[PDB]
């Protein structure tokens, strides 16, 4: 009775009502059955990603058996899901595994009606060229009943075929696609009463919907039927636990809180409508960055067109970050990544100074099958492949060899980008920011904080002259970045100093600073320039403040409630008297 | 009732007050409960690293069961731990624990309230495998029975799911955090009277505090619930032992001395001079490696910021050193280990220049960090390292989180990481005077960025560029090498003096020190004109001991009266 | 037994571990040829010299053979009859008896099974304190083969002595060589 130890009797579970209802797989079920109905090599295989409901297909078939919706020869069939891990774990000895596996094969061959197996990843039986995978579902499989329903990740299917041949002759492919968000919801709806019964809760129909939507957007590593169900089952658990600790599985709140825990994203104010309207990109970016904030509005306009659904779905929003050096080029770009995609980590930096004709494109997209390195994607596709909500920020684009720019422009128009290995990535949901300081030299004329037309058309003039015009025509907008007012520097300094307080995670220590005018002016004066940005402010704080503090901490000259010493250079004051 | 011998009613033990309160750990416990409440992937597993506090979590769970702070679906459930030891210890012959084990599960499955089992050693599924790889969990779970709370460390968990994907459908990966030292102290305070009773030694509250501080400082790869408690139990044993030999209290410094003697490293002997030398690290180092004032400054600042707790907390002192050969790139790395941990050996070599992921994964991810947790890691030619190496380095740079073994994290933010590259040599070799000059240094960063993404450059505490090792430095270096040569003489008879030491120095700097090889030529010239000639005079029995060296032009060894 | 030289702390710590409650059961772990047996020999001498804490003052230390099991399996289960005999006797009444196991990896048996009750119920209760020792590499083998031993035994890494310390050792043993060799 080896099947009683190594396999799950799916048929009896079906009979007992222990299997989930199956939604959206009728044809996969029919196909699985169709193959099983065959006389010879009746061995279908469910090929596709883990988490897409492949078990559901099997469970579906098991139910068909129970309800007698099965072809004659299969009506009396019993299904067993064979656990290959259980069979091999702890095997050690020469023929330990071999005996167990043969054991279940014999039980199948030995009279007890038709038994069909479900294999927990058929590719695991590749072996070291068979040999070690012996007779494990080999030739008997082709004729002597022993019908097997296999399953595998498609990539591994390919490997078992290429490294075996006979396997291909023995199995029939059935490909299984991942459900769409809507279909996912249909699945969730079919299963809704099972969750309500198990948890003892009420599930809003809309909860099922928002779970599926969040599943796609924030937990992409999982398949939709996997993720959405986890969101539902977890929220329901959440409600049951919290409720009972001292039933409304709310579509907004319980789904969001669960997602927050699973995604590492606070349950923010960022409802889709706020994001679509970008109300807060203006408000938050206005707070996060300084200078002429109307540049934000220009960006927001492009974004809203894509958010409205009116934009061509294949044309990612993009703009040219054209302007003054020192203006927080990457600060803004990171902050818009921050707000727009709800994470600064979405930013990808691409260095376009490193782009000679001979290799430029391959450096960004990766070299091809054969040449030095297969680290496909270099800078672009190897990040885009994981972060579809990323931002591509390109430094010094004006120096890029034109072929790169051509690839980039194609990446914007019907914006599917393919790596050097032929891996299509697709940039449709990405925001692209090309950047250039080409015109910074005109802005540097210092004609007030706001760029006047008298320089604006020199800044953009140079760009229009420099790039062949389609460069600009294929970009949603060109946004011009203005000069900081002295007050802008003061705000940056205040922000940075606050960052230092946070730097001190060990918040037993912090600054009071004092000299909030004199030290602030020392610092701000040293950083108030178009060719500086905060680079010197950062350096002064790292050195004149923190390295000097380290000396004072080490000498017990400073303990906490820390203050600054300015002679105008800068160091910190002694608080405890050399203790 | 096999369970009367093999199932421990953790719930009842909590009811009777047999289990300890646990530091606010409840937040994680609530996630355990939520998982048990689930329909799908209903078996949580407590996953972490030694000192995880796994049992403590379970004890907390048991207390919640007593409070019945659970969902209706889990309500009234009892938590029973399995006596895996007795079940298998009594396995006189094949089939004995197998039937007892299954017996217990079958009894657990019926009548005696809903039961969730706690299964420590969950990796046993891959050990007591074969039939048991299923019997232990699967058939029961296939009936909706036997919900369990499993537990193990990251190494095991990963191997379980890698070997058996069933666990990704049957279990939830409940990661467990290291507690705050404040929580650790709370643990220690709760245990304080137990320790007093155990040893007859009172523990000073500030001793409980320092144990947490010390443990985190010297054992980055062990969690506080293990290591801080060891410091207290060791120190208490220490005091008891001292008293057994000849108030009976553990002081903070008792524990400090324990840590020092326990590890051989004076973890808390932060004498004023420990901090003052840091103030003077740039000064002291300039006599250990010569000059290179800008490089030793970069190091000193990073170390001073790390030691003082000012460096971004997620940034171990860490450097990428650029320079020409003979610059002292290696020597500084060693002198930093010398200076900071009182031993130049407090470093770990990694052959980055020879890495490829297929093997780098085992060649790098090893146990050296378990023996020298404060070391200066020496990664040679990281520039040509496989991206896998570099990727793990990003994990390392982010608070020392080096992945090791089967998934064990080091967290050595108290270690120093030194990486080397010659990438910047492209412009360092401009040799524009002495100190790296304007333009050259910018070009160097341009060179650095050829292989070092912002991913590294904005995590490393400093990219450090060595200067042309100048003639001024050479005069001081010569003094060091001449000293070294005497030190080198393991055979005591080879004792010498340098006549005209200054002229020897002149020759070493003048006909030795190539501008392009740093101090290399000093080592070579001494050998070329001094040691070579000595070897002959030694073999010719001209020189025995207290020999001296002269200078002509051509170094001139003296000749002693015939060898004695 | 040669008069252990220089291992002052190692002995103190070995004993302190016996004095500890948590993982109160030390093993000397390290490179082969550094004196780990010498340290335990040192413990025996220190007990004899009455330079030890009262908890092991007058204690008796024994080195247990393979023969505890390898006396002969003739009679399946005799391995346990003998090992249990010994474990009981060691715990049995006669002041503190301390067990020395040289190359503790032998206790692993052929992958558990044969290991039977070797120190299983003993370690489980903090009884029969054992001072063990093994090659660092074997230590790692034990951690994988048994696991429980790592959770019960205290790991004490023992370092190689310096050249100067080595000279002190040689000096201390010098008369044994001079006498033996003439
Ligand atoms: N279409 C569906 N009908 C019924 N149940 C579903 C459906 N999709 C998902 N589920 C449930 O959600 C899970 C999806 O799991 P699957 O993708 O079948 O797991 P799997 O097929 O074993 O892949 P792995 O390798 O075990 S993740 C199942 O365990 C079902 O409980
Ligand atoms: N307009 C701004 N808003 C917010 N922060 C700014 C702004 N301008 C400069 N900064 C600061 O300057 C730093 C960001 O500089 P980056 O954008 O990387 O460099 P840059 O300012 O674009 O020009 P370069 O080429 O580095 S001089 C951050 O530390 C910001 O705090
Ligand atoms: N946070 C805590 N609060 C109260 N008691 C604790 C706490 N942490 C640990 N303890 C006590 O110390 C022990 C916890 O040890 P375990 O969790 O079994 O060891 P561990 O943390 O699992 O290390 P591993 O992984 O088994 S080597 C228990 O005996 C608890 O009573
Ligand atoms: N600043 C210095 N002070 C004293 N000795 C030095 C100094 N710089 C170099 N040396 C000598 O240079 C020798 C070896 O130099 P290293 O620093 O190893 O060469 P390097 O610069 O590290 O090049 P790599 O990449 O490590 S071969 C040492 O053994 C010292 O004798
Ligand atoms: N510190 C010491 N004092 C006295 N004798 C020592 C010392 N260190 C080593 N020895 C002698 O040198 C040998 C080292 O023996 P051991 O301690 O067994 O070696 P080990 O470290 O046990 O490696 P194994 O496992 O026994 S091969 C012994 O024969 C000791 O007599």
């Amino acid at each position: 009775e080896y099947l009683s130890k190594y396999a799950i009797d799916m048929t009896e579970q079906a009979r007992q009502g222990k299997l989930d209802p199956v939604i959206g797989r009728e044809e996969e079920i029919r196909s699985t059955i169709r193959v099983l109905a065959r006389r010879i090599k009746s061995n279908p295989c469910l090929i596709g990603e883990p988490g897409i409901g492949k078990t559901a297909i099997i469970e579906g078939v098991a139910q068909r058996i129970i309800d007698d919706d099965v072809p004659t020869i299969l009506q009396g069939a019993k299904l067993f899901s064979l656990d290959l891990a259980a069979l091999t774990a702890g095997a050690k000895y020469k023929g330990d595994f071999e005996e167990r596996f043969k054991g279940v094969l014999k039980e199948i061959e030995e009279s007890k009606t038709l038994i069909v197996l479900f294999i927990d990843e058929i590719h695991m039986l590749m072996g070291n060229g068979k040999d070690d995978a012996a007779n494990i579902l080999k030739p008997a499989l082709s004729r002597g009943q022993l019908k097997v329903i296999g399953a595998t990740t498609n990539n591994e299917y390919r490997s078992i075929v290429e490294k075996d041949g006979a396997f291909e002759r023995r199995f029939q492919k059935i490909e299984v696609a991942e459900p769409s968000v809507r279909q996912t919801v249909a699945i969730l709806r079919g299963l809704q009463p099972k969750y309500e019964i198990h948890h003892g809760v009420r599930i809003l129909d809309s909860a099922l919907v928002t779970a599926a939507q969040l599943a796609k957007r924030y937990l992409p590593y999982r398949r939709l039927p996997d993720s959405a169900l986890d969101l539902v089952d977890i929220s329901c658990a959440g409600v049951a636990v919290a409720r009972d600790s001292k039933q409304n599985v709310v579509d907004s709140d319980t789904i969001s809180e669960t997602a927050a825990r699973l995604t590492g994203i606070p349950v923010k104010k960022l409802s889709e409508s706020e994001n679509e309207k970008l109300i807060h990109m203006e408000r938050d970016l206005s707070s996060e960055v300084v200078g002429q904030m109307d540049a934000i509005k220009a960006v927001s306009n492009a974004v809203r067109l894509s958010r409205s659904g009116l934009a061509n779905p294949r044309q990612p929003a993009s703009f040219l970050f054209l302007g003054l050096s020192g203006s927080g080029k990457t600060e803004l770009a990171k902050k818009v990544a921050g707000f727009l995609f709800n994470d600064e980590d979405m930013m990808i930096r691409v260095d376009c100074s490193e782009l000679s004709e001979k290799y430029a494109v391959s450096k960004l997209l990766g070299t091809t099958a054969g040449y030095v390195g297969y680290d496909e994607g270099g800078f672009l596709t190897n990040q885009l492949q994981y972060k579809p909500y990323s931002v591509l920020l390109f430094d010094e684009v004006e120096k890029a060899h034109p072929d790169v720019l051509t690839v980039m422009l194609q990446m914007l128009d019907d914006g599917r980008i393919t790596s050097g290995q032929g891996k299509t990535i697709d940039c449709s949901n990405c925001i692209v920011i090309m950047t250039s300081n080409l015109g910074a030299e005109f802005i540097n004329s210092q004609q007030g904080s706001k760029i006047q037309e008298s320089t604006k058309n020199l800044v953009m003039g140079a760009v229009r002259q420099h790039f062949r015009p389609e460069f600009l025509n294929r970009i949603s907008s060109i946004v011009i970045f203005n000069k900081l007012s002295r007050k802008a520097i003061h705000k940056i300094v205040d922000i940075r100093l606050k960052e230092i307080e946070e730097r001190f995670e060990q918040n037993d220590k912090h600054y009071k600073l004092n000299l909030t005018q004199e030290a602030k002016d020392f610092l701000a004066k040293y950083g108030y320039s178009d060719d500086m940005g905060a680079r010197p402010l950062n350096r002064l704080i790292q050195n004149e403040i923190l390295n000097k503090l380290a000396l004072r901490i080490l000498k017990n000259e400073i303990k906490d409630k820390e203050t600054v010493n300015v002679v105008l250079e800068e160091c910190l004051e002694v608080l405890p008297n050399h203790e």
